[PDB]
């Protein structure tokens, strides 16, 4: 029993983190095979932050302008290139700790683990969701750029996020590992704002199923509803509308508890219109939307990895 | 003078189009160096459309199950792999007509050219925009899957779109060339719906500047407005809000015409609240939002490519 904000074990990723220095700027890089990946704004100075021309800035660099350190061992840069917003540094030594990996782009509402790093050294791991406005509510300080987000599927690490910047509202923005930003953001130190966020409805429903599995039942009722009736209430409270695909995804949780999805939607409708009245669910006084249906199954039924 | 829906010259792309057959299914592929890229649902049959397991379907295939034709020359498949939603077929011959290229992921509101193809043969070219709901309003018939979208930057072809499917509403969905879908869609023949579309405001403003450059001035007025006052009216009419970044992008057009952006916004406010009253702008009775500021500059000031 129990329910926690659970991250993936980070060991396979810790061995890929390196320190990348260019000039007076130091941040984190990801070392897979003989390539080091890092944010391209490492080649920027204070004079170029507001409007950098990265093509010009890169042509004025040579391999010896890039210092790469894996712990205390230094890696020799033998080539460099730019792929969208990430810098690819070819080094003379292939990482012997390279795991089975792939580069994936995730969708809003999906979760992943973040290995926060400083000076190439892992500091902590935590779980977060990609928000519908393509930001993440992370925890990052100065020097954390190049930290990566990942999921583990069996023996394979799926890298999905590299950290680039913090927005004025305190939320965080980055790219996939091909260097393409999540959301309408650019790597320039200008004032950019995220659009309005919404609550991830399918995740809230999954979390309510986790509550029932763990013995929190006070919010259930006998009523039922339709998808269109529910979605009418949901839009009023800034909730993402619910699709038939979402209902299918929640199938294994409806079967394990014997509570139909549309039945659980009726409970959620009541919680939105009346609140929780000083009661808690799984130790929270708010509706939690950063657990996917898969996260719940993984924690309330059991999955490990090799 | 004049203003047209202008596409990029397609010659550099026509030489990369091939036909890919697997079983009874034939669609289009993109042949760059010694790799052929195509939608992975080419390995699906009618029995798997609703819920394909692509890992299983691919392990049951061998290289000789894939017939690749470049005109009449046949290409020998020596390897195959899956990267997200695209199939990568390694062939024995590198395309001698491979142009300088890169793979880019575009943002909503940006435009590109589509080379519609059938049986590996180019049929037509047209311009379209990525909608804010991550669909495109294309023109595609049966057999068009694998057609690609592209921009040309100097001598370099930037591939940004590969066509996968048509949604029930008649709009179209696809992936970038790394196989990651635009929008919340999956390559399964289930019922999926696009979210609500909005009008791309910065593009409408660019188009109004093109009108002024070409002698349509009847909608101008002496008034001005603020960003927050404009955005309040815009949201009422399902227009994307306007940012300071957008104002900067429109700079070259404001300078060429001597009409400040916030002045042009005041004209747009009036057109939204009063309509056009049987008058036309650049031969249209509706406000056009599929030309970017760069498209206008390119056509109203002059850019060619090598
Ligand atoms: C072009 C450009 C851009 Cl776009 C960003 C930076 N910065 C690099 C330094 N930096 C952090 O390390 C950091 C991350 C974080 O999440 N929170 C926090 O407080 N600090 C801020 C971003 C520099 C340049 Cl030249
Ligand atoms: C898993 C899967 C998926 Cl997701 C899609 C298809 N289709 C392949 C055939 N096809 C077209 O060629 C087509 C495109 C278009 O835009 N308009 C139109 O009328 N037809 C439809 C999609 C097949 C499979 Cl097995």
């Amino acid at each position: 029993s129990g329910f926690r904000k659970m991250a993936f074990p980070s060991g396979k990723v810790e061995g890929c983190m390196v320190q990348v220095t260019c000039g007076t700027t130091t941040l984190n890089g990801l070392w897979l095979d003989d390539v080091v990946y890092c944010p391209r704004h490492v080649i920027c100075t204070s004079e170029d932050m507001l409007n950098p021309n990265y093509e010009d800035l890169l042509i004025r660099k040579s391999n010896h302008n890039f210092l790469v350190q894996a712990g205390n061992v230094q890696l020799r840069v033998i080539g460099h290139s730019m792929q969208n917003c990430v810098l690819k540094l070819k080094v003379d030594t292939a990482n012997p700790k390279t795991p089975k990996y792939k580069f994936v782009r995730i969708q809003p509402g999906q979760t992943f683990s973040v290995l926060a790093c400083y000076n190439g050294s892992p500091s902590g791991v935590y779980q977060c969701a990609m928000r519908p406005n393509f930001t993440i509510k992370g925890s990052f300080l100065n020097g954390s750029c190049g930290s990566v987000g990942f999921n583990i599927d069996y023996d394979c690490v799926s890298f999905c996020y590299m950290h680039h910047m913090e927005l004025p509202t305190g939320v965080h923005a980055g790219t996939d590992l091909e260097g393409n930003f999540y959301g309408p953001f650019v790597d320039r130190q200008t004032a950019q704002a995220a659009g309005t966020d919404t609550t991830i409805t399918v995740n809230v429903l999954a979390w309510l199923y986790a509550a029932v599995i763990n013995g929190d039942r006070w919010f259930l009722n006998r009523f039922t509803t339709t998808l269109n009736d529910f979605n009418l209430v949901a839009m009023k409270y800034n909730y993402e509308p619910l699709t038939q695909d979402h209902v299918d995804i929640l199938g294994p949780l409806s079967a394990q508890t014997g509570i139909a999805v549309l039945d659980m939607c009726a409970s959620l409708k009541e919680l939105l219109q009346n609140g929780m009245n000083g009661r808690t669910i799984l130790g929270s006084a708010l509706l939690e939307d950063e657990f996917t249906p898969f996260d719940v199954v993984r924690q309330c039924s059991g999955v490990t990895f090799q």
